[PDB]
C-alpha cells in the first residue's frame, strides 16, 4: 500500500536541486518508503505537522538522526534537550526558553543592530563580496559566540563542529563519516566552553548554569545545555541569513519592496527561512504500530520529515516556489512546530531581522557577479561561495 522509492534525500545529486525530487516524494503519496535508508518518509505538509506535534507515537530520544539510540551508541551523549522526550524534556525546554526569552532580547538587540550596520557599511566600502564568508557567516561570528560568553580563542572551531552535527544526523555516507573523523578537536574545544568559568558573566552559557539553583536542572546538566547553543546557534543562522541574502539577490523585485518599507525585515526573513529551508530533515522513531495517511507503521521505525519539502507543498502554501515577503509564513516548519520548535527562534528572528533591515536602509542593488557554490551538508541547505555586487543606497 505504501510506494517504495529509490531516491537519496542525502545524496549530492538530491541537494544540488532538492526539488523535482521532493515533488516525486509528495505526488508519490501521504507516506513513503525510502528503500536506500530503510526508513519512512513524509514530504507533504499535512503529515510533517503531524508527526511533529505527536511526540508521544513519533519520539525524538531515540535520534532526530538515522540512527537509533536503541540499535546503536550515539557519536556524542544525547542533547537533554533535542533527543529527549517530555517529561524529561520539559525543564531542560523550559530553562533554554528563559535564557533565549523575550526579555533577553531587549538586553542583545542593541548590540546585534549596531553590528549588523557596521558589517554592512563595511561591505559596502568593498562594493564586490562573498555574501557567505563575508556576511552569512561573518556577520553571526561577529554577536553570537560574544552573546554566548565565549573567549575569542579557537572560535574557528565552532562552524567545523556545527557541520560535523547537522551531518551526523545523517545517514553513515561519506559526509557523515568524514565529518566523525575530523571532529576531536572541534568536540574538545566545544566541550571544555561548557564549563562553567569559561564562559563569562551575563551570556548565554553564564545564564545556563545560573539556573542550576532553581530545581529545574542540575550543574551537572548545565554543560549539555551550553553544547545545545553551540551546536545549533550559530550554522542554522549562517544559512538562515544566507538564504535570505540569496533570495534577495535572485529576487530583485522584493528588494525592491523591502526597501521601500523596512519594517517587512522580520517576515522577509521568516519567509526565506520558509523557501529555502536552511534545517532540511529531522527523523522521529515510531514508539508503537501507527497510522499515517493510510499507512501504517510498525514500532521502532525511522520516519524522516522533509521540512523543506513540507514548506513548498502546494496543498499547503499559494505559489510555493515564490519568494514573498509579505506572504502569511504562518504555521511553516522551518522551525519545527511542536514541543521541540526552535528555542532559539527569538534569536534567529532578531538576527535576521537586523541584518535585513541593514540591507533594506543602505543597499540599493544586489547582483550576483561570480560562480555560485553550494556546500553540502545532510541536514544544512545553503551555499559556500555568493560572490555580490553591493551598490550603495
Ligand atoms: C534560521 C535559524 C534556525 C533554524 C532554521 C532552526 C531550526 C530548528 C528546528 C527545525 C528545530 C526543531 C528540532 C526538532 O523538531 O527535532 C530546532 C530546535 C532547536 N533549536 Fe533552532 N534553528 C535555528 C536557530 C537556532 C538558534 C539561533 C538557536 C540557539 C541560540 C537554536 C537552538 C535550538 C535548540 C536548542 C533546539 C531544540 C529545541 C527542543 O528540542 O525543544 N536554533 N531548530
Ligand atoms: C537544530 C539543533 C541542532 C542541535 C541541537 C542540540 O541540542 O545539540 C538542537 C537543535
Ligand atoms: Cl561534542
Amino acid at each position: 500500500t505504501i510506494p517504495h522509492l529509490a531516491i537519496d534525500p542525502f545524496s549530492l545529486d538530491f541537494f544540488d536541486d532538492p526539488y523535482p525530487d521532493q515533488q516525486t516524494l509528495r505526488d508519490a503519496g501521504p507516506v513513503v518508503y525510502l528503500d536506500k535508508w530503510n526508513v519512512y518518509g513524509v514530504a507533504r505538509y499535512a503529515e510533517v505537522h503531524a508527526v511533529l506535534n505527536d511526540p508521544t507515537t513519533f519520539c525524538s530520544s531515540r535520534g532526530v538522526g538515522l540512527s537509533d539510540f536503541k540499535k546503536e551508541k550515539p557519536w556524542r551523549p544525547p542533547s537533554l534537550i533535542l533527543e529527549a522526550d517530555p517529561p524529561a524534556h520539559t525543564r531542560p525546554r523550559a530553562v533554554l526558553s528563559k535564557v533565549l526569552s523575550p526579555a533577553t532580547m531587549k538586553t542583545i538587540r542593541d548590540g546585534f543592530a549596531a553590528a549588523a550596520d557596521a558589517k554592512v557599511d563595511e561591505l559596502l566600502q568593498r562594493g564586490c563580496i562573498d555574501a557567505i564568508a563575508d556576511l552569512a557567516e561573518a556577520y553571526p561570528l561577529s554577536v553570537f559566540p560574544d552573546a554566548m560568553g565565549l573567549k575569542q580563542e579557537g572560535r574557528e572551531h565552532l562552524l567545523p563542529y556545527a557541520g560535523l552535527v547537522f551531518n551526523a544526523f545523517g545517514p553513515p555516507n561519506e559526509l557523515r563519516q568524514t565529518a566523525i573523523e575530523r571532529s576531536a578537536p572541534h568536540q574538545a574545544y566545544v566541550n571544555e566552553q561548557c564549563q562553567r568559568p569559561n564562559l563569562a558573566p551575563g551570556g548565554f552559557g553564564a545564564c545556563i548554569h545560573a539556573f542550576t539553583d532553581t530545581g529545574e536542572i542540575t550543574p551537572d546538566e548545565a554543560p549539555l545545555l551550553v553544547r545545545s547553543l553551540l551546536s545549533a546557534g550559530l550554522d542554522t543562522t549562517v544559512n538562515g541569513i544566507g538564504a535570505a541574502v540569496y533570495c534577495l539577490a535572485r529576487f530583485p523585485g522584493e528588494l525592491q519592496r523591502l526597501r521601500s518599507d523596512p519594517t517587512l525585515a522580520r517576515n522577509a526573513f521568516e519567509e526565506a527561512v520558509r523557501f529555502e529551508s536552511p534545517v532540511q530533515t529531522f527523523f522521529r522513531t515510531t514508539t508503537r504500530e501507527v497510522e499515517l495517511g493510510g499507512a501504517v507503521i510498525g514500532e521502532g521505525e525511522k520516519v524522516l520529515m522533509f521540512l523543506g519539502s513540507a514548506n513548498r507543498d502546494p496543498r499547503r502554501w499559494s505559489d510555493p516556489d515564490l519568494y514573498d515577503i509579505t506572504r502569511k509564513t504562518s504555521g511553516h516548519v522551518g522551525f519545527g512546530s511542536g514541543v521541540h520548535m526552535c528555542v532559539g527562534q527569538l534569536v534567529a528572528r532578531l538576527e535576521g531581522e537586523v541584518m535585513l533591515s541593514a540591507l533594506a536602509r543602505k543597499v540599493a542593488a544586489i547582483d550576483i557577479d561570480g560562480p555560485v557554490k553550494r556546500r553540502f551538508n545532510n541536514t544544512l541547505r545553503g551555499l559556500e561561495s555568493l560572490p555580490v555586487k553591493l551598490t550603495p543606497a
